[PDB]
């Protein structure tokens, strides 16, 4: 869509054969979503933010879907409490911020 | 105008009298800067994100300009790495995401 920011920017995401809600997110340049399981091999990461630091797991060319817009590309794994599709995924779907 | 996602969306701002860069943030609540210097009477407030929380100022009717749109709003001030403007402030500026 074109959406408004009154509201978190949440949206529907299907991966793993799971639906989740997630925040689209122009403050991340990386995707990072609450635990779960995910096929193939991983390397350790650690992201930062406000406070500070946290550890993730890297997984590589992860199919994801958006609102219906279908990327592959990497996912992160670990303790964040909010899914974030970060720019790496943002870019894929054709996704722009205009003002 | 638009903002493509593949670098940082980084925007030249203007507030207290000074010049500096912002991140346009979709998953930020509110607005927080860099230690700076704004006036009068301010409450504490407590912001966290990734990693844990920070202890911030906040200041109530803040002018900013941000990419040559002019807005009025509650800045938070405080020990965050980045510049990072928020949905109070997009909201006003009519910032919302397109794909
Ligand atoms: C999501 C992460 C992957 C993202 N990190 C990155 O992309 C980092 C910079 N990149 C990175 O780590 O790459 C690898 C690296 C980096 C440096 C060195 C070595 C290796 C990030 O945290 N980015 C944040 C900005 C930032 C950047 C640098 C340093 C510090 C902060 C926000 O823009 C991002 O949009 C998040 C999303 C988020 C929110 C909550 C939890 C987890 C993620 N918002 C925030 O951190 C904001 N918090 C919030 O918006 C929350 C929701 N509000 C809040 O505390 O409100 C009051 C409240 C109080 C009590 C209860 C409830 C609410 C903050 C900017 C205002
Ligand atoms: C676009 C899109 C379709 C379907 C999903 S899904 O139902 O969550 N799971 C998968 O597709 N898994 C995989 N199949 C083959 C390789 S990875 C997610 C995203
Ligand atoms: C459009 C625009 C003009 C001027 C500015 S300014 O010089 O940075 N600030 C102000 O003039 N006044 C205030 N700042 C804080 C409270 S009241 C910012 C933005």
């Amino acid at each position: 869509p074109q959406i408004t920011l009154w509201k978190r920017p949440l949206v529907t995401i299907k991966i793993g054969g799971q639906l989740k809600e997630a925040l689209l997110d122009t403050g991340a340049d990386d995707t990072v979503l609450e635990e779960m399981n995910l096929p193939g091999r991983w390397k350790p990461k650690m992201i930062g933010g406000i406070g500070g630091f946290i550890k993730v797991r890297q997984y590589d060319q992860i199919l994801i879907e958006i609102c219906g817009h279908k990327a592959i590309g990497t996912v992160l794994v670990g303790p964040t409490p909010v899914n974030i599709i970060g720019r790496n995924l943002l870019t894929q779907i054709g996704c722009t911020l205009n003002f």
